[PDB]
């Protein structure tokens, strides 16, 4: 919601209140998404001020507030800051911002991150270039300096983040994307690579000093039709765990495929169909393991632009014999979302 | 405050900044409410969008921010999300929302929850149907489908919540209320019951597999006069602790009485008078124990609609010989509240 | 940003999104400010309602949200409530508010707290009267009841706060300030003293039962020129640590000097020059130790009123032979700030 627009500085304060609930067999510890209340909310703001007629300053902050906690000690479990950055966009040169923001490889993975609830599996947060990250300096350029419509590129610089965890840690690195949008087609390629840190190298699963991720997208988005596909691979970057040996680390290699098919009816119904398959390769002592695999059937029914509800169903293809001990049961999400 | 109302979607962003302080003898660990700085703030938003002329989507999120903490490690102590849900209200059929919201038995207890600071004693949060709860689906209906003015009812479905604590946990259950408002009178009856979970059954105090709460209210609210009374009982649901045996659990039974008497002067002064008495029965090895007992004398002086101050005094009737070790000293709250 | 002004109640909801990063040699554990991503954000609101033509109610809440955390367990590390209070300002009598607010001795230290990033060294939070504190009742009076322009005074009452930590704890005390502003000159004197608590007295470093702080300021602020100086001293109040003995407590005495020199160019550039020196005296087994010492060179370039960037450089004068083990390396901050 645009709560303010005076003296060329508009502030968009927005939020969400998602009544949500998962359904999985038993206590669902063996299910794709889990079982239980999953209600949460959001709050944030994106500001934009015009320094002049070419230069624009902008800032954004988004925060997730969990609603499925009690007002006891667990109150904060899950609350986190999702985005926080600032920048200046200028004429045709391009934009530059810095802070907690999405990694460039997300640009590609973005194409398939359209499911009602689930999906987006390979875009782990705090995992180098595929999801939200801390301290990334990003430079994007539009229409190749205005010369070519639809030709976009960006180069990101990931700063080293040595945290308490190997999972949330990352060394420094660089990445970049290139996308061309035309008619209702989009084609993307993005890649990045950064140093793994000592703690990361110290983990039992995964071996290397350089983690690199890359993926490409293709999409036909026009005339109530959304079709998109993603494919990517990674070296020592997808976090994994062996539930049996109680070991953790990263998959040495992974072949990722994401597919989406969605149609937007006029009356508000927007069914969804998708396929997700992530397979780790060269996992020590195991070899090839499916980290994710399933089919999705879903439907979001938008009332107006500030209301909707959706049902998401995950036909979990993962089998019980999974080596890493991944869950094999299905999950069903049922949400009702109010926003502004 | 209504910061936005465009295209039939009004957003009410509100808050509080309560400068507060308690006064009790000594360090007050033996006092009703404690002693010290109790300053806090609130922030939230309730949105409402008109899907059409019968259907309305709405959402709400409220968060408590504690101000009596240092900026050190204790910073977050007390911060919690108080409410978070979403729903659709429709024509005369009624409303339906889901998320973190008040339990139906609160509908009754609401009548007496009007004190300047204290009061509301029996409406514990995260305690089945008497206070705020997680994952409750609620259906309310107004004026009996519009047929009878003042006749209201609601049926709530409490979802199972297996948390780290027995106190904050709850099995699944159902509850409902019925209220009739007329002239300036109100009469309410509400009841609910749900399964106690293993962890709860596992506690030393309290025995049963089903916890059920119920209460009724009566109130005369009109012409600057507010008079209300509540009475209820519970089976294995009111959380209790024996400070001496260092044991916890739930009271097998409790007889609750709440009484309020308040008058609204024209110039802003609104004195308060109240009586609260909660007694546990069948407490193992003890029998009958008063969990709460006192008289209250208070007064809120509202300047305008965004300012007030109040003094609340609790004449603590609990004696020193209390078996469960409940505090016996008095407490005085003195707040100054700004809001919007 | 003033998101609302109706019926004489204006609400100013504001925020920040600071993309920030420190630069120090090595991992910088021996540097002044540290090394790494330091991105954060702010959110808050100050409200003001006119009770009538003399009386005004007002409230404020400010919260710091850290952006340099991962979305993992460390998510909340650093989030804190910075301010939270409420009051009534009246005619010429003066204002009175209560809650989490700045201590009076800050009034003096304020003069030198103008650096782009660093600076303000001696105004520790949760440290009696020099920084933000919990439960302080403050009374300020303007222009000596309107009789003398520029003559201002305030008397603060610090409530006892017995927290988990000696550092964040404080006994009760009183403080007050006196400031006279004229032409573009300002002269301030402020002082306070309060009881140290048992836990504080219990610490190895620092001996006394009464902690007292005081400081004075002088400033020439007019015609794009800002020049300010501060000098103060303290008894058993500045928190200190001996990195080698792994001991903590408070400096028995400290001589603090702060100096600032800044000029505001018309086009937006605002260079900064400053000197900071805090020296502890009578530190057990050591004697005199510099807690802080350096020169600063900085520059903030404001685009418009909602955008800026700055570079701050700390020429760290602290030597390696520091007895308390204080860091000796330099630090460089580079921020880009969007606000509203």
């Amino acid at each position: 919601a645009e709560i303010y627009n005076k003296d060329g500085n508009k502030v968009d304060l927005y939020g969400k209140a998602v009544g949500l609930h998962y359904f999985s067999k038993g206590n669902g510890e063996n299910s794709y998404g889990g079982n239980g209340d999953m209600t949460y909310a959001r709050l944030g703001f994106k500001g934009e001020t015009q320094i002049n007629s070419d230069l624009t300053g902008y800032g954004q902050w988004e925060y997730n507030f969990q609603g499925n906690n009690s007002e006891g000690a667990d109150a904060q479990t899950g609350n986190k800051t999702r985005l926080a950055f600032a920048g200046l966009k200028y004429a045709d040169v391009g934009s530059f911002d810095y802070g907690r923001n999405y990694g460039v490889v997300y640009d590609a993975l973005g194409y398939t991150d359209m499911l009602p609830e689930f999906g987006g599996d390979t875009a782990y947060s705090d995992d180098f270039f595929v999801g939200r990250v801390g301290g990334v300096a990003t430079y994007r350029n539009s229409n190749f300096f205005g010369l070519v419509d639809g030709l976009n590129f960006a180069v990101q610089y990931l700063g080293k983040n040595e945290r308490d965890t190997a999972r949330r840690s990352n060394g420094d690195g660089v990445g970049g994307s290139i996308s061309y949008e035309y008619e209702g087609f989009g084609i993307v390629g993005a890649y990045g690579a950064a140093d793994r840190t000592n703690l990361q190298e110290a983990q039992p699963l995964g071996n290397g000093k350089k983690a690199e991720q890359w993926a490409t997208g293709l999409k036909y988005d026009a005339n109530n039709i959304y079709l998109a596909a993603n494919y990517g691979e990674t070296r020592n970057a997808t976090p994994i765990t062996n539930k049996f040996t109680n070991t953790s680390g990263f998959a040495n290699k992974t072949q990722d495929v994401l597919l989406v098919a969605q149609y937007q009816f006029d009356f508000g119904l927007r069914p969804s169909i998708a396929y997700t398959k992530s397979k780790a390769k060269d996992v020590e002592g195991i070899g090839d393991v499916d980290l994710v695999n399933y089919f999705e059937v879903g439907a979001t029914y938008y009332f107006n632009k500030n209301m909707s509800t959706y049902v998401d169903y995950i036909i979990n293809q993962i089998d019980s014999d999974n080596k890493l001990g991944v869950g094999s049961d299905d999950t069903v999400a049922v949400g009702i979302v109010y926003q502004f």
